[PDB]
DNA sequence: AAGAC
């Protein structure tokens, strides 16, 4: 059976993504990504989105494969003013860290009741690219690196050190420059015109 | 363009 690494190679996956409010970025670039449970245990300040955590795994960090969860992301941009950023993360996390793989949002009733052990591993990862995910039929032109359902999720049950963050995307140049000054060894990227296909876009538009 | 229960 194919390994996680083999699937990455075959599908041309190059990026994992994690959106977050800019309020969190200093702390993430300093300390790495941490779960809600761990931030609470360390008494670290953070700005979270979800007030329910219906997934049931507050000790896990949520990532996306190849494109952010543009639906949940846009919701929280409407609800929380200020700049949002998108962390780009090495696909190596998928094998190097303790990951569970979900073909849709990890809070969905379609996936959250399954034995967590069945969601680890290459078989669970391959399911993110299935021809039909709980009624979403994969488009025949969707490129190989994209999940069938834009909300497909990775839950990472340990910390992600900042060396796995390969770049960070900003919604304006000033935001990127601010963080570049503070973190000169890191890559801080930005869009000048947000009227464009950007990682802030819905995926169907981005790939259109 | 607005998850999840
Ligand atoms: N922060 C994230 O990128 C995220 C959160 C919830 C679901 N999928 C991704």
């Amino acid at each position: 059976s194919m390994t996680i690494q083999e699937i990455i190679q075959q599908r041309n996956i190059r990026s994992l993504f994690h959106f977050t409010h800019s309020d969190n970025l200093t702390s993430i670039l300093d300390n790495g990504l941490m779960s809600r449970s761990e931030l609470d245990n360390e008494n670290n300040e953070y700005n979270c989105n979800d007030e329910e955590r219906i997934d049931g795994h507050p000790d896990a960090i949520c990532l996306s494969v190849s494109y952010p969860n543009a639906k949940m992301f846009y919701k929280y941009r409407c609800l929380k003013p200020g700049d949002w950023v998108i962390l780009e993360i090495n696909p190596s996390v998928l094998w190097a860290k303790d990951c569970a793989f979900y073909p849709t949002n990890a809070a969905s009733n379609n996936v959250r009741f399954i034995n967590l052990d069945l969601m680890k591993g290459a078989e669970a990862f391959s399911a993110l690219f299935s021809e039909n995910v709980f009624g979403i039929q994969r488009d025949v032109n969707l490129p190989s690196e994209y999940t069938t359902d834009v909300q497909a999720a990775i839950l990472v049950f340990e910390k992600i050190p900042p060396s796995y963050i390969i770049s960070t995307f900003h919604p304006n140049k000033e935001s990127a420059e601010h963080f570049k000054r503070l973190y000169p060894q890191t890559i801080q990227r930005y869009y000048d015109n947000l009227n464009a296909r950007t990682l802030y876009s819905q995926r169907h538009y981005y790939l259109g």
